[PDB]
């Protein structure tokens, strides 16, 4: 109910509009979990069709000898460090770690851990645990790349956020509040 109007959620089919900013081909590009499968799904997307041969992938666990061979022999030159995208040092020396001549030309955020739960035994750690490699990592993307020069913002937001999934409040939280951060970002004119 805004001004004395009430409006209701209703999800509308939309055609895509072919105006946003294309990518630099010869810059990097971050994919946060790209060692899982969606964050390593979406690395060889940006390597195949954008024709990006600079990419870091940012997971708790490191490294990916898989993607990173594959990424390889395509031509994709990939650094990857031990890093959780939540935590503020980490991330900041990973992208410091970028190279001066292969500048961060889009970020991806593909992080999220699930831990489903009833509301009857729902506990905070549950939410801050969700919404910190979530929600968190992508506000510390946001507050390190504002100055970047970024074409994408990618958020793996959840059905769970939007339409809802019994069992899943706090990662409906997280996803919502991913939602509410890409609005942020879009209302500034910065991709997202």
């Amino acid at each position: 109910v805004r001004n004395g109007v009430a409006s209701v959620p209703r999800l509308t089919r939309v055609t895509p509009r072919q105006d946003a900013r294309p990518l630099d081909p010869e810059g990097t590009v971050l994919i946060t979990g790209g060692t899982g499968t969606l964050g390593a799904l979406t690395a060889r997307h940006l390597v195949t069709a954008h024709g990006v041969r600079h990419l870091v992938l940012v997971s708790r666990r490191g490294e990916a000898p898989e993607l990173q061979e594959e990424l390889t022999a395509l031509g994709a030159s990939v650094a990857i460090a031990a890093c959780d995208v939540a935590d503020r040092a980490q991330l900041e020396a990973v992208l410091r770690a970028i190279p001066a001549e292969h500048p961060l030309t889009a970020v991806i955020h593909t992080a999220g851990v699930l831990d489903d739960g009833v509301v009857t035994e729902l506990t905070p750690d549950r939410l801050a645990t969700v919404r910190r490699p979530k929600v968190d990592a992508a506000r510390l993307l946001d507050e390190l790349t504002r100055e970047a020069d970024l074409a994408a913002f990618v958020l793996f937001s959840s059905a769970a956020g939007v339409l809802g999934n019994p069992g899943q409040a706090g990662y409906a939280a997280a996803n919502a509040e991913l939602d509410a951060l890409a609005r942020q970002r879009n209302s500034l004119d910065l991709p997202a």
